[PDB]
């Protein structure tokens, strides 16, 4: 029993900090906590999200001694909104430059949606640098699960077309970010979420340039498909964990991951929709802690 | 003495949960609490309301051992907004499918306004399934009390015309839901309500499709009148309780119910307007608990 | 054959003029032409209209030697929008003050919709001053045709309720006058009209105070119903002509007038909707000229 | 020392209640507390205010055993917004009908701004019914202090012209109530107020009809001047207290009151602007308690 | 050589008329000309269009002795916007009811885009009533050309997804009809069109309910695909003409029609985009006249 | 007889030109025609106007051999909107700089409203440079007619207060220039004007800075009153003509001018309101030509 409880979990404000990393062109925002010497765990959100999606996962990771780094990737949240560089492979390079600036090289990596595309491109480009990789909720371009949704005209990716209309998508949705993003979020959730938590994301995407930069991730999709099919000719060597909720992609996340990697295990969260960190963080953290210590 | 106190009563968040039920086409949102094995009590709001109207009635019901289920019916609150199915008889079928999915068959049923129309159609269609039925605040289509308001051009149903103008009602009221619904609410209340509580409803009706779906309930009224007069040829067998406030429909709710059912008792809430759950929940819960245990 | 031709008929601008008349507490705008000494013919529009509705009738009246006076009544068009005086009997006093100010006493009088209510209250209050009375399109309060529409809850008067909600009607429709009024107009026409001509009306009602003043005509209906029923105990002595289109009120305009007057004749315009001067001015003009010279 | 503290004082919510009084046409909202048998004290706000302006005065009055009744007069706050009746003498009749419905006859009366006009008209019309009258902040129509501001074109009454423009004032200020009313308030205050408290008023005047009804008080001013000069031919018999802040009308409030009444005492609040209940409630309550018990 | 010439061709206004036809539950608007006894030719527009798209084709048809009937189908232009009936087969029933109401039985039938789907469902349901059928610009559901576009995720149907999001599409595009529709139109044209002519379409879709009604055409596509595949088991017996521009669907219009009909001929307009009646009416008119007299 | 004819008179476009003059800190826009060597006649508009108000007077002046110069003064029309210099005496310096820049020294000078204040300050500062002075419609600060209007609180200057509220006036009226200015204009006219002509003025004041610059004319009134009273100790020596309409200031324009000048003649236009050049240019033109050649 219990009504949705919005906001950061108790004690969060004391153990995490907001920080910036200046890369060559772009400044990235991220939130970090946990032991300065711990194994680094990087968490990458998707669309329409920010670092905030991980709020209920980050304390448990830090309390198990991980150095937690939750990044607003290029164009999202409080990060800069540059003109280009929104293909996932180049965005993986942004994350890597941030990791190196923090003194790390080998990391654990967790991604969902656009972030799982970024994460995969990070592992394909620098396989020796990713100790373990966890893949949540969405398939990556290049996979058959991806191609099947496209050829089916799957209802839950209806928005790819709209988002790929340069200037038209921005003109339609500017000023209506909250109504658009709340509707998007609730149609894919199964666990009841708080409007206040979803509004944290929506307000981020109403900031100047946030809509455009979010949509350019979609507009780079055909480039990602080409780049990713090339990546897929070399299966990933490191252990991979695939998770998704049963009301959304479910077992297809693990099907998808097996086309990508040699060493794969997976699970399906019960009574959970599209937003694993929002909807079922308890299941997510237990799976990650067992995976990372294994 | 006491100024209006907005929000959920103390302790509510701990004993109730928000949940979804997927029916064949439509997903319905509801809030539930109380013993899992208790006799189920279903509560149906009206226009412009959500489950939230019952917030002060639900804890007392659960504490007397009832399994409380307060539903956002088709098109309202956090439920889906489909193209059609807004005649009350079909909406009663939605509620019944939800009840069956929760493992129940025989229920106690409470409705107000549009919800009392839905509730009545539930009892007329499946009379053996409704153990007791409580009817609040508004008469149902087909009754003489209903027809008399229409032929009188009663001032408090001036909005039937406007709401029945497809697209015109939405175009006029979109963007002004809060000013429109607050004015609507306060003109029919007698006990002073908090603007914050009324704004919970208004914000629900500003969500995409909520205005249209709310208005299609009105646009189905001529169909309901025909269906309901057919229902009324067989009087209801189960005990029925009729309640309304003295500043609004008052004793006419009990007059109305006697055309519908054989076994009827009623009361009039003192110094109470149109919104019995908002205005006088203490009177309402005492009447319901005496009725349900009798 | 022929597409709708917007604007004033050829040669109108040269033969008619716009003028203002300052009365005690209202300035009225009116348009006039024809011989300065001719028998005066006064034409009264309704809602949502101005004098401009008579554009196709006025030249023929003037060319037959009548002094044509087309009035924007209190609150409409370019007339003033005072605080009160929107009961039809008091508005008929405005028209009389204007007629007297122009040097005339006996008039021929033509009204439609709200203007036919004003016209009737003019004839009832000063019967010796009305030579002949023509009644178009809409029944007047107090008649059985009026009372039946309300008790039937006739769909074509759905807007009475909305218009009687003070401040609520203005707030909903302000800024949407064109969309509101063009939809209202086209739903009641049968002859295709030009959007440019309907936009002349719509733009008049967007001017400061024009919505309020128009709606106050509706808000005075219960006062009008009481007053007119008293007028109706004395049937009018002067000749009366009743006209309406077959796609709208048709023969009921003549039924209604026979309750008001002793000397009544009528006709029904074929393939004509609610707006006789806009839709079929040729039929109207022939009827008015035959009646006036008879 | 101390930053402005917004909101109701501690303990207010427990000892006061919001209630309605239905008069013949109009429903008035008021807030009341204190002993049911105590001498009644009625408090009348001005423009742009509601009962809320008295929040810091009402507890001290109740704790000295007064039955406190703070009214939203006709058109303001949560009261109805009728078509007319905004001349102060008729508004005094509304307050008297409310007082009688509460079982009282003899009262103490406090008014400021428009409310002090209402209060004075109450005392002039029913002098035996007003035990003591306190007059704050603004002079009443008919006085020389009033006429001198008008002939001077005093800057702080620049808005009389604008407010007296029917429909133009509403069209300019609708949607900008908060910016307009905050600017109005701060330009006349001397003690720093909280924006949150001023926003309580501004939001009240953005409700449907609140702007129009507020402005009709100004539009009745020429009628009030005539009525009030007639009232002034009979000086008031009961004791009168005149108060104002030194940064605003100051000693002119007592000058003004001496043209109205025979038995007059006054004081000037130090370092206090136009809004005595908002700015210096401590000075105000001490003056009222000494006056009422004297 | 020549700049775009906006508006109706010279002499059109005199030879054609706008009319309404009241059917059971829909009033349809249409434009007609030519001899009252000529063989009837019905022209059906698509999205986002009205009858006005045929402006340059209708005079030549009438001058060759055809009775021209250009229909605004259910929900479009000046026609009514009912709640349902937007599956193409049911809309073909509207067109037939109109044809019969005009005294005709056998017709020549021309459609493009949504209108070519309606036209096909008309010929499939009542084949003996269609003398000849001309199919322009767009393939119909159920054909291989239609199925390939969806499985390819063809860029030029990106909007199907958005248009199928009920309430979301309306909320995003309301108030932006002109910018949305002019961009949509120009991206698919090859001949330069006048903004004034495209604005005729855009303004029609800004009218109350026009966005909803248009999008409901898209929302019925899965129902249409099922129905049309059943129609396609019986190839049409009457002669069929297929036309499309070379910069858009080109020869695929004839490929598609040979899957639907036994007797098919076609041509491809040179240097012509998606909008044959707007871009190259001279080519279209010659093709239609040669086909009709053959 | 005749309906309002909007626009420039026939043949105007060919005989007059728009030009700019760069002065030290302001660029002024003006319209000129007539013989390059003729005696110069300068025409100065008021609020809310531009040079366009003289459209019907300028051709007759030019055809009589005058060099016509109609100026948009500092801040108005197409002139610059600098930060200051809106006291009339300094603005008269702008006009003189322009006259000298055009090669002239002695001028005939015509002003109405704000332009008649500028014109008077021009004649008072450089009396030998003004051959004859014509004063229209409005009294100037410092005169008894001006002082009486303020002390009477004359209704027709209600807007002085609003216009003097810096930033508040701009915020309220921005975006509502057309509705604000058309209402202002029509309340002071007696001859019916075309909305299209008043909209020329209204659109000029919607341009960036035009509201501020116009209101700064009002905000300088107390500076103007002081300066003009000093000018008035020396009555003007050159011949003066005073004109105004009988429905507005009438004979008071001549009363006012006799306080300013020794050699004064005047006339009152019959059935003419506040806007002499718009309402009765024929009367104005005859008066100006007889005066100039006398």
């Amino acid at each position: 029993p219990g009504m949705p409880a919005p906001g950061l979990p108790a004690g969060f404000e004391r153990r995490f900090s907001r920080r910036y990393a200046q890369l060559d062109d772009v400044r990235l925002h991220y939130v970090t906590g946990g032991p300065d010497d711990g194994e680094m765990v990087v968490l990458l959100h998707g669309w329409p999200q920010t670092w905030y999606t991980w709020r209920h996962v980050m304390p448990a990771l830090a309390e198990d001694g991980y150095r937690v780094v939750a990044v607003d990737y290029r164009g999202a949240g409080e990060s800069d909104k540059p003109l280009g560089g929104y293909d996932k492979a180049s965005m993986a390079g942004d994350i890597r430059a941030l990791v190196h600036q923090l003194g790390a090289t080998r990391i654990h990596l967790v991604g969902r949606d656009i972030g799982v595309m970024v994460a995969y491109a990070y592992a394909a480009q620098w396989p020796t640098e990713i100790v373990k990789l966890a893949m949540l909720d969405v398939p990556v371009p290049g996979t058959r699960i991806w191609d099947e949704a496209k050829a089916s005209a799957d209802p839950q990716i209806w928005h790819f077309g709209l988002h790929q209309q340069r200037d038209i998508a921005e003109m339609l949705i500017a000023g209506k970010e909250r109504a658009y993003i709340l509707d998007f979020y609730k149609k894919r959730t199964h666990v009841a979420l708080s409007n206040d938590d979803i509004a944290v994301y929506a307000d981020a995407y109403a900031a100047p340039g946030a809509l455009r930069a979010g949509f350019e991730l979609y507009r780079a999709f055909p480039q990602d498909e080409t780049r990713f099919k090339a990546f897929m000719k070399h299966k990933l060597p490191m252990p991979v964990l695939a998770l998704a909720g049963d009301k959304s992609n479910g077992a297809k996340e693990l099907d998808m991951a097996r086309e990508l990697a040699l060493d794969v295990r997976g699970a399906v969260a019960p009574n959970t929709g599209h937003w694993l960190p929002d909807e079922n963080p308890a299941f997510l953290t237990r799976q990650l802690l067992d995976f990372f210590r294994e």
